[PDB]
């Protein structure tokens, strides 16, 4: 027998370039979030960046 | 006929004392969350109350 077979089995978002916002609101690991916050006007925090 | 019949339907929780610690997390109408959440310190928040 000789034959072929598709195969398509890649992430549902192959195709595009993604930007994601990222606020960064998840576990990560000794830092590197990457997340899209910041703290642009040196208050420290305590409130929506 | 006679005959009777038991009726049990009420809140589950009906035999207790119930406290919650109800910070206040829930969209009100003109305030009267009735939350337990306070900026005892006076620092106006920005941050866990």
């Amino acid at each position: 027998s000789w034959g072929q077979t598709g195969n398509q089995e890649i992430s549902n978002l192959a195709r595009y370039t993604i930007y994601a916002p990222n606020y960064g609101t998840t576990d990560s690991f000794g830092g590197q979030s990457y997340g899209t916050a910041y703290d642009i006007t040196g208050s420290n925090g305590g409130g929506v960046l």
